[PDB]
């Protein structure tokens, strides 16, 4: 006698409108949510882009100001090869630091006291770390090394408007040289979006790295950015961001309404599932129910609930960022982008009621079991290839340096991408061992053949077979 | 009794020739049109290439003449990093401008009076734009900024055969520095195609951009080209372009004849459609007709009519360009190229009568409904991925800078192109946040899997199923 | 009664051996031919590589010796931008020419008298070509140009052990500057293959190209190489090339024997075809024969005859090259490589008798008719796209410069290669017209969709359908 | 009566546990082996990476110390073009060698006595090799060459704390100039993994190569590394590598146990095969057995035996390396990586008992016969294309230099990778012969069409047909 109720619970919004006159509130709510969430993501991306751009541009400016003879595009090859070059680089960094206000285009401030843990209240720390004792005498094939690391720190202070020139580097046992300092600045470009510029404290660490002890000392500059509210900010306020706050409260309201409607649908689905279970337990036997329960739960509405929870969390983080309580642009950006993707995907719920528009979703729901079973056997081969290539070809091949990079290289190879570059990276140097080159040939040829021609063909065949299963309604 | 008439309206030109002795006028007219339109496109492309080459080469010469230390291939990285560098760059630009006739290889003319809106009748304008007041004191974590933009303009004039050296830049609140001037020249290379060279006025704007306020000021040069007839041109006229005008009048005549014949075919198709409708309304019931009307209309002839309208418009624009009434080479080039593509495609009309030669068109006409239904579900996923990647990975990934660039990157990824470059762009910098790098990994892996392995397989399966439907006639 | 004869003419060499005891002479002859022809190709490639390397390395050395400030990898961007730069480049070329024996690493000789047609018996010709009269006054928007080309030649002579410094360039009407000279040298590296080094005369032409009249004069160096026998060569002859001549006479003998055997097989096939025709004309009606004739002709043996004719021609050209009667390494290399490919392909004749090993050939012979019918419709779309992209995007896109380059770009795009590079070439410059950029977007997206997703799918489907037709024997 | 025994020998570990209560010892042993072998591979890769990094970084430092004007990324284009440049390069190398301890960042030692075979007990050998007599007079088109190679050696010795400046190069007959010396150093970075640093002797050979005699002398530096134990090593020993030795003995024990269990399974399989053979010989006729023997042998257990033999060999080589008896990191790395890949693959043995998880293996075992039969015909075409492209396009195309490179290029082309780069390499230079360019067009187009569109389609069709054969259990 509830068979028509079950029919009502499982028909399209058009059918529900024709039957009980129920307007598709959730469909139009989802469309509105797509609009507002995408707009909110773009609006947040404006300020996110300003923050990232400020950090990256300041880092590039620091590299040009403090690294001697630095040119763009040579970060990986920037190195010193003679003692004079290393001394000149270190001294150039410190001298440019001392004359920074006179030369720099940006308005940078000396963070007096902040020069790292090695600093004893000074602004810049020029540290050399070497072995406790290192008697490297390769001529006699004798060395006497105490692996304990001693650090000699020269503390440099900007004038309020010298010593570091007496640096004596112990090249035979030098582990590294580092320069730590901090710089304050204000991100004025925030004003283009009617925000209040913040204070950015850049912790700059310049490393002259001798850990390889190979006659070549790479030189690198790194910055850690700390963003905080300005203590005394004064702006004439030629506008505001009411357009931001409107789209934020609208997003919150739409997501809360979606949460309520979807939770109500989950609850009624549970109630109808229990009603069906008891009806079939009185009619048929007991413990009959095994999967009808999961047929009752709407996974699309679970997705909508999760996505709007994510959107609410991202909006709250965004609002806190504009309130400047927290400044974590990466996490907020990830939350908002993931929520935007999920709200765009969630509108496919209403495309399921039509088999002509449900080819992708139905094929997926039919193929995923077989796809996972196939991937169980595929994954062990893939992981064995990953580890073998990472350790054997890692030292020699630029695309096999790290496990993640090896995975990316192999995954791209499965799709026939950068094959000749992968071969030529080994070809250009013969691996400095003909054996390693021959192994690379065998490894790459076998992997490409087995995964493009064999594994991928079967994967596509499984997906096409699922589609063939669901071709006719 | 009209059944043989309907047969006559729906048979091939060979059948029409065998039945009523009708020569295939439209077929041979289309072949002639292909020839003449392609030749006209190439002939126009000669002068179009001369114009584009002149503009691009003059811009490169300007960049080498006015940008200090400029080298090719470094447009994006060209920047100043110290106050001395910025002053030297600005002064070098102005000095090279002042000595241009003495140094430049091209015969450039000073456009006296034209120096932009900021110019008060002078030829060159050296403008600095800064905040109305900017008290950036990052040391005290205090700033006082009035976001109103004040512009100080130095007006520089070439001698008829100094002041700008007293420029005082306010680096703490400088928004940008700009140099505007104009240069006249004559595109003499036009003579190689028996055309009269025109006057090109290049509006050159050099921007030293400090809007980021990040210690790094990018330096760029842009030109806006204005092409106009020379006031007093004198050429000894060693030839003409009657070969151009012949192929232009022939194109116009062929396109008009095609328009007439196709319009006549559309009219007779409409008349026969109405005759069939009334015959079946007297024989069968009423309102019977629903799609036979669209079976009567020949879409190929609609395409031919549209394409020859486009060709006539492009030819008229071309003729006006040679007459120098209008100089809009981009629009004319687009019109002529689109018309050439459409006239080449239109010759497929006569390949439809043969099922062995109609595999592509018939498969398309069968698959497009299902393809569009599938793309309705595919497009929301694609757009969600586009927006998410554009906002989250845009600041970090060079291939995600803009929405169009994100779309191109994702579309290329669907075809397994530049996968490892996309992965390595994030890998090389770790996203400056391990979280963002992990998100990029998840984003790229999920997108590539879902679209290459799943979505694309289904798309190809739909097309192949349509082909299977039409495999046998 | 001849039915067993026809059976004998159409069975495998193993069947022929089991029936009439006929050894497979042609199969082993083909294997021997593969060996000897491949070895001969490699042996010729040694000397071919020496010749090409000598030409390329001499050209690079010339570019470094005669082009001021030249660096490798900047051939396309090498240009002059000021009058002083152009004068310095020209004078540097001439001065380096005059002091060549003192500075150059190679032993170059001055070709006294050979300086081009513009030379009046002098070794170097410094020519400037300009308009007969050119009164370019862009300031008054007036020009007076006589398009006749006047050439002023300065004749420079190396000392037997000045004037050219008085060059006055007419920049306002200069078409180009050229430097022609010739240099003799001896390719001593030939001795590593026991050959006699030849005399190479390099005709060097340095062009300062002002045909664009755009303030930027590209500078390029080209060499034309003439190889001829040395007049008085003296080598102590530490070996010979009997190993070459043995493999050349063996190739000639094997190819002639293959030609004889295949011609005999063609003749007997013709005789049996005529015998079958007359037998079926006496048995059945007349004019019965239509295709059995082409079933009788063995296309594989026609291929073998053509390939061994090519191999004989290539071997004769090779022998003439070692005899130094003719020195045309490119034509001989093309002939020998094409013959090597054809002899490797010809061994597939004997793989046809087995259906398990004949999948590729049988599928081809079944699919080529349908493939050509499909390509008839595909080719018009491809050509329309080619012409449209070549003329519209040619000026702007680096991959659309020429029709062959456009074809290569589109063909690579069909296979999903360099998609993002094609998009980004337009993206990086916005086409200098938003309209052209939008057209490029539409053009590329439509082409890629239609050819990868639609056309290629149908092509693969046709090939797979042919395979399905021949899946079972 | 043994039918249940045969059933027992051919059921899954779960079935064996349910029947006879046999725990799956080999499955858990294989999982443990995967863990321990992968961990051992990573642990060895740490030290392998240190060794390779030390060699590569020392080579880069040597190139920067001894090559005049050297910059990274220009190894292939590094060359001298004038006599002064060559003299300056040679003298700079020798002078930098003489002042190495004063300038170099690394602690290098002079290997007194070791300067190559050309050295008469001196540390550095500056050798020039030229012809016995070479009277190259290209002006008179006459040369007199004795191909015997004379070597003039200047012996340079570092001071214990000049002559080589009198070098007179015979450029007209110079074959090459070489500088041989040796340098000792200690790889201190080994201490980061609690190893004892070794002594590395680098044999440095700098070649100024004039074998082309083309005015351009490439300059290259090569190092051969010899690693040996330090004679008197002293380290305070802040730790050990018991974590390494534990995982090495565990690997040895696990591999030996796997070897024993798999050998026992092979033996019982042989015994049951013989028992079945005799039972069916008493029941049915004789010589009945033909393939049941190979159905009895478990190929997976053969793979496991081979893989654990490889793992034991690699572990023994590793232990010897830490013991410093032998220092062959490449061979040990290859062994350990191959064993890791094989142990990861071997866990697929237990996935065969389930048809849903055995799609890949079953398809392979069904498709490999047909795949090999197809590849028999494919390989001759591929090899003919390889040889033809290698010899004809090798001199001109950068991707066709060597046979292995040609194979990689063609294999990548089969997968639609670097197509436009392959076309553009010929396009950029027109092959310096329009004929060669046209041949390259025909060659590349024909190869790509035939292998992507035709050969690859058939290959995928064969694999898919095998899958279709095994789709249902
Ligand atoms: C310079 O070398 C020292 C000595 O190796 C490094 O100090 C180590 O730093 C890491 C991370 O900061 C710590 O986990 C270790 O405990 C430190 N000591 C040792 C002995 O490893 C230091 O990191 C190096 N500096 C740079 C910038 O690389
Ligand atoms: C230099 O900076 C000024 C100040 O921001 C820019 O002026 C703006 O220009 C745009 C477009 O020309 C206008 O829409 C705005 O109204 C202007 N004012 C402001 C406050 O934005 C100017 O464009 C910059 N110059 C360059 C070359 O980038
Ligand atoms: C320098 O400019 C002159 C003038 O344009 C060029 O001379 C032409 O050369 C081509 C081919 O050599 C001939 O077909 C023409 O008849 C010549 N005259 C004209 C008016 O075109 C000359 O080729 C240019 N030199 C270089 C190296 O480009
Ligand atoms: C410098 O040139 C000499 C002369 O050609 C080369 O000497 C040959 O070296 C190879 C391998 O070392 C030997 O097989 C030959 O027998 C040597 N002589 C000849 C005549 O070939 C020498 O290898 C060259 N040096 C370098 C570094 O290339």
């Amino acid at each position: 006698d509830l068979r028509r109720r079950l029919k009502y619970f499982f028909m399209s919004p058009c059918d529900k409108f024709r039957a009980k006159g129920r307007k598709p509130c959730k469909l139009m709510l989802q469309v509105v949510k797509i609009l507002v969430v995408t707009v909110q993501l773009i609006l947040f991306g404006l300020s996110n882009q300003l923050v990232v751009t400020f950090r990256e541009e300041n880092t590039i400016a620091f590299r040009h100001l403090f690294l001697l003879g630095y040119s763009d595009g040579s970060d990986d090859t920037f190195a010193a090869y003679t003692q004079e070059q290393l001394y000149q680089a270190i001294f150039y960094a410190v001298d440019q630091y001392l004359i920074l206000p006179e030369i720099s285009l940006g308005r940078y401030a000396y963070v007096r006291g902040g020069g790292g843990p090695w600093a004893n209240g000074s602004a810049l720390a020029l540290c050399q770390r070497y072995y406790h004792r290192g008697h490297v005498d390769p001529a006699n094939d004798t060395f006497d090394i105490d692996p304990r690391v001693v650090t000699d720190c020269i503390q440099v202070d900007p004038p309020d408007r010298a010593s570091y020139k007496n640096l004596t580097l112990k090249f035979h046992k030098l582990i590294n040289v580092t320069i730590h300092f901090q710089l304050k600045t204000i991100n004025l470009q925030s004003l283009i979006n009617n925000e209040i510029p913040d204070c950015y404290t850049f912790s700059i660490l310049i490393t002259f790295d001798n850990k390889a002890h190979s006659g070549r000392i790479p030189i690198r500059l790194e910055t850690k950015t700390h963003i905080q509210e300005c203590k005394h900010p004064s702006v004439s306020r030629h506008g505001d961001n009411s357009f931001r706050l409107l789209f934020d409260v609208v997003v919150i309201l739409t997501c809360s309404l979606s949460f309520l409607l979807c939770a109500r649908s989950l609850l009624r689905g549970f109630l109808l599932q229990n009603e069906f279970v008891v009806f079939m337990w009185r009619r048929r036997g007991r413990e009959i129910s095994l999967w009808e329960r999961l047929e009752f739960v709407n996974g699309w509405y679970i997705l909508l609930v999760t996505s709007d929870v994510l959107t609410i969390s991202g909006t709250v983080m965004k609002i806190g960022i504009e309130a400047k309580n927290l400044a974590s642009y990466d996490v907020c950006s990830i939350l908002l982008g993931t929520s935007t993707l999920l709200v765009w995907v969630g509108v496919i719920r209403w495309l399921t009621f039509f088999h002509k528009y449900n080819i992708l979703i139905a094929t997926l729901r039919v193929a995923l079991p077989s796809v996972m079973r196939f991937c169980c056997c595929v994954a062990v081969i893939y992981l064995g290839y990953c580890f073998c290539g990472w350790i054997v070809l890692g030292p020699y091949h630029v695309k096999f340096r790290s496990l993640s990079m090896v995975s990316e290289c192999l995954f791209s190879l499965i799709n026939g991408d950068d094959m000749f570059v992968t071969f030529a990276a080994m070809q250009a140097q013969q691996g400095h061992s003909s054996l390693v080159w021959l192994f690379s040939q065998l490894y790459l040829y076998s992997f490409i053949s087995l995964f493009i021609y064999m594994v991928l063909s079967l994967f596509i065949a499984l997906i096409t077979g699922a589609y063939d299963t669901i071709k006719h309604p």
